[PDB]
């Protein structure tokens, strides 16, 4: 059969990586953004789109490549893609020049072994053939012009590009399957010619397949034993061991220290410059120019399959093919890093550093910031001196000028949407280990934004926040915590600098919360500000919350939204509140689940505690009971409340007696919110009643989608006639009726009226209405109304 | 029989009582409320009350606050129980701060099936610290597991610790744990009772207690072993324990497939008279002809040493 035939040639080319494939495979991790690798392409929901489109993602050496030889041998093998699929093809985007225009037949000729396939017979079911397009970061050169240029004809030879760019958007056969294994930089025009895609990330080792990795490595147990024992005596180490390719560099330098008698320790005392390490065990400046500038040529010309052309203009010659290099006559790195490595590495022996700076972005997913990064690595004094030392060479200086101003050009800039991340930034700070230039480079961020996702991400943020001496906001977000809390979190104790700690949608979860409260009650930590909208929390952080409040003096307002707290968690709260020491001012809970009952305890805070001004318990089912508890002892004036709300609380008029009493007696309720509460006309007439008082101090008075009616109306006219010190208002969703809306504007037109804001949003008003309105804006432009819907 | 209205009418009243030292109420759903509004009663200097039990009460974590106050003001409780409440880990880490406190005169703190997990232990290993009226504790029927255990016992091994009574049935325990409890009976010197069934300790868990129950320290007065799955290999151990722990006076062995030389070899260590045994469990086995001709002689000679061999 033609498919058993070819699967045994596709089994014979992938047998091998040389070293074979399956026994020193390790299983990887991978979550869609676990997801079974047998589990992939049937729809966990009935009503996919086509299942057709998936696109992975994955660090460089996480392994995109080996899963797709891997999955393509388990097609070779019997094992997936049998009763469901038929036919798997491999396209490569180096092989597949994009300068020569070709067709689907071309790649099938390619990866067929008879250079005479069936094309007639192998073009018919589509669904049982799946092209898989690995490396996608060589593809994208030129679809920012080529976006209406699409081929649908399988025999027809266009550009590779264009071509590619058709069977994305499921034209040509569009009922086929594609396997796109990409870098996760720049998916965003991608997702465009995109149709329902899914997007699967690849996480690589665990602790468990590390160890298979390293048995099925070495061919001695005891010497992966003594291996596995030193990657944990260095937790960096093992910690950046979830990366498959670090693994394998690791494997290689620990066999060539014991075989040729040097000890294992030193590989793991030495940190983050696994590379540099690994090429001075392995060893001639000839040699080191002619590869660097091949390596930096490749870089401008994106070619990986170099011609013995590049080899003469270099210098280099046939005696000149090393480990790193391979020979196919084609020459080829064996991993593309090592490219990138060795062109980072040119530099410092065109020679201008500029084009590294600014021709960033002519590439997709940006091959030379990683290249920046190994510069980064080797301008370090001691990382330059060793290499100097080691190789014989010497080291420019001024490079490590440019890169700082280079630093301060990405930090200062405008438009940052086409740089990439801050946590990059932050992996080549931390890949330098200069504490000196990171301390001066790093105060030129007050604000400080990361998204992190891995162990990686929390040890490069803890060493470079920890070097940080003059930041005022920071973010954090943990994108998938206890140890990681822990890590982060005991350096912000010892920050002198920051102020104000964004938490927002992290799902940190309670003992996280927890972890962050031991963090923050120590005296070092200079916080004043902290938010936790929708962290997840529940009941038990209150407690520790309750802590921090009790034993920190340095908290000015406090975010808990969305939130299921409790009303027990408030009666815990408040505890903490009540607290003499306590200087909180702002304080959140909306949201927060709570009923009337925990309404009583928040009543002694406002008697216990004078530094709260503004309270938003908006958006609970508080009610009438718990309202005019609050507000019953409320009435005192010594009371230091300014801004209350009560959004969506589901009151009604039965509490305006009450509000109306606050309104005679305080002199520092300023605002006050009401929206969606069906207060009526009845409850707008009990809050007129203390409205008109001449004692009122009411700054503005809220009452969107209140369901008011034009009843009241006449009341509304006393409270702008009567009411000297209101200033704004809001009336949206309330049907008041065109008499209502041209007797608030004859009110309006007397000087007797301070207010400067006005609300009519959403409404159906009349021509004469409007021309009022234009009118009245017309003679008094300062009082501002919205009334256009 | 079907309430805080009801709660506070009755409640109030129990302040004023100046006779009241037992109050029962297990069984009864009062809830949540109904609990604390019996805490602010109690709380009260007027009542004398000395007991509280508490079991079945449906109770949750809130409660445990204002049980906390309650212990940290009054000073005329003496034992409290709160089995089959779903405290949790967080009411154990929010009664801890009541039972830390210096006025806190609690003797007997029952705890069992209150849906716990390893992570309150810690807790209350530093209640073991800061209260010293702390007599006796029944945590039993939970998830606490070996590091729970590990975690109580390696504060626990102080000599001024002075807990009594600890039991641990049915907390899905192994050998691992038995290190730490060694360490326990080589240290403490009133750590006298102690439970284990229900505990897939195995032979190598009862080796390991002997290790320290042969140290000439111990104290040990009872050992439960009831449905432990033991076997007959560390059946010398059992021999060793028996003749040289001279202040051992009771022991537990149910469930337990000895086997008939195992049986033999406990009746002939038992016969002479360096054994101050007093008192011998075999419940519920298969034992031979043979074996009960031995039990029964061993009874006859010595009347003292009962055994309850017969299932
Ligand atoms: C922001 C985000 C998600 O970390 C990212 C964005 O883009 C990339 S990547 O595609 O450049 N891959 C890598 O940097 N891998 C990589 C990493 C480390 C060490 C090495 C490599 C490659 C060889 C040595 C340590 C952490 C990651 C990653
Ligand atoms: N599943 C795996 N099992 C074992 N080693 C792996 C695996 N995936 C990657 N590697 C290691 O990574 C290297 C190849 O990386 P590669 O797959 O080319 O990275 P990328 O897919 O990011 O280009 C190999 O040397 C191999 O040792």
């Amino acid at each position: 059969d033609y498919c058993k035939m070819y699967r045994r040639h596709v089994r014979s080319r992938f047998y091998s990586i040389s070293v074979d494939l399956n026994s020193r495979y390790t299983q990887l991790q991978l979550v869609k953004e676990s997801l079974k690798l047998e589990l992939l392409f049937e729809p966990e929901d009935g009503h996919s789109e086509p299942v057709h489109t998936v696109v992975f993602q994955g660090a460089a050496g996480i392994g995109k490549t080996i899963l797709a030889r891997k999955i393509m041998l388990d097609w070779a093998l019997g094992k997936l893609f049998k009763d469901k699929f038929d036919y798997l093809f491999f396209i490569h985007c180096r092989e597949v020049s994009l300068r020569t225009p070709r067709s689907l037949a071309d790649l099938i000729v390619s990866c067929w072994p008879d250079p005479n396939p069936p094309v007639c017979k192998i073009l018919r079911k589509p669904s049982r053939i799946l092209f898989l397009m690995d490396g996608f970061d060589e593809l994208q050169g030129a679809f920012d012009e080529h976006i209406g240029e699409v081929c649908t004809d399988w025999q027809k030879a266009v550009r590779g590009d264009i071509l590619l760019s058709s069977l994305i958007r499921k034209k040509l056969l569009p009922k086929a399957s594609l396997l796109i294994t990409t870098r996760p930089v720049a998916l965003e025009k991608l997702q465009h010619l995109l149709d329902h895609p899914r997007h699967v990330e690849i996480l690589g080792f665990s602790e468990a397949k590390r160890k298979e990795y390293f048995f099925k490595y070495f061919s001695n147990e005891l010497q992966a034993r003594e291996a596995f024992r030193l990657i944990q005596e260095n937790e960096v180490l093992f910690t950046m061991c979830f990366i498959p390719l670090v693994c394998w560099i690791v494997c290689t330098g620990l066999k060539q220290q014991m075989e040729t008698g040097k000890s294992l320790a030193q590989t793991s005392k030495t940190t983050t410059a696994v590379y540099v390490f690994f090429l001075s065990s392995l060893l001639f400046s000839d040699y080191l120019q002619g590869l660097c500038s091949l390596a930096a040529d490749g870089i401008w010309n994106q070619k990986i399959l170099f011609e013995e052309c590049d080899l003469r203009k270099h210098g280099l010659q046939k005696t000149d093919v090393s480990a790193f290099l391979r020979m196919n006559r084609f020459y080829s790195f064996s991993h593309m890093t090592f490219q990138e490595f060795f062109a980072a590495m040119y530099y410092l022996l065109n020679r201008d550093v500029k084009v590294l700076l600014e021709n960033y972005g002519k590439f997709e997913k940006g091959y030379l910031i990683f290249v920046v990064r190994f510069l980064f690595g080797l301008v370090n004094q001691e990382r330059t001196s060793y290499l100097e030392k080691k190789l014989s060479c010497k080291i420019s200086q001024q490079v490590r000028l440019e890169l700082l101003k280079w630093i301060e050009v990405k930090a200062k800039a405008k438009k940052l949407q086409w740089q990439p991340s801050q946590l990059e930034l932050f992996y080549c700070l931390y890949e330098m280990q200069e504490e000196d230039f990171v301390q001066s480079a790093m105060d030129h961020f007050p604000k400080i934004e990361i998204n992190l996702s891995t162990r990686m991400d929390h040890v490069v943020s803890s060493f470079c926040i920890k070097n940080c001496h003059r930041v005022k906001t920071l973010s954090l977000g943990f994108f998938h915590t206890s140890s990681f809390c822990r890590g982060l979190f005991s350096s912000l104790s010892t920050n002198r600098s920051l102020t104000e700690l964004d938490l927002s949608d992290n799902t940190l979860g309670d003992p996280g919360m927890r972890v962050l409260c031991e963090a923050l009650q120590h005296p070092g930590c200079n916080i004043q500000r902290l938010w936790l909208g929708r962290c997840g929390l529940s009941h038990q952080c209150c407690f520790d919350i309750s802590s921090v409040l009790s034993s920190s003096q340095k908290l000015v307002e406090l975010d808990l939204s969305d939130n299921a707290l409790g009303d027990f968690g408030i009666r815990l709260l408040c505890v903490g509140l009540k607290h003499l020491l306590c200087n909180l001012q702002k304080l959140w809970l909306v949201s927060c689940c709570l009923t009337s009952a925990c309404c009583q305890d928040l009543a002694l805070v406002l008697s216990s505690n004078h530094s709260l001004t503004r309270l938003y318990i908006g958006e609970n089912a508080l009610g009438d009971s718990g309202v005019q508890v609050l507000c019953e002892k409320m009435k005192d004036p010594q009371c230091n409340l300014q801004k209350l709300g009560l959004v969506n609380s589901g009151l009604t008029s039965i509490c305006c007696s009450a509000l109306t009493s606050v309104l005679k007696t305080n002199q520092n309720f300023t605002h006050l919110y009401l929206r969606s509460n069906a207060l009526g006309d009845t409850g707008l007439r009990l809050l007129c009643e203390g409205l008109l008082h001449p004692d009122c101090k009411l700054q503005m008075l809220e009452l969107d989608n209140c369901s008011l009616t034009s009843h009241s109306c006449w009341n509304l006219s006393t409270i702008l006639t009567h009411n000297h010190s209101l200033r704004k208002l809001n009336l949206g969703n309330n049907d008041l009726g065109d008499l209502c809306v041209v007797t608030l504007c004859e009110v309006l037109k007397q000087q007797g009226c301070l207010l400067q804001s006005l609300q009519l949003g959403e409404m159906y008003l009349n021509r004469e209405t409007k021309r009022a309105l234009e009118a009245l804006q017309e003679e008094k432009p300062e009082l501002t109304i919205v009334f256009e819907i």
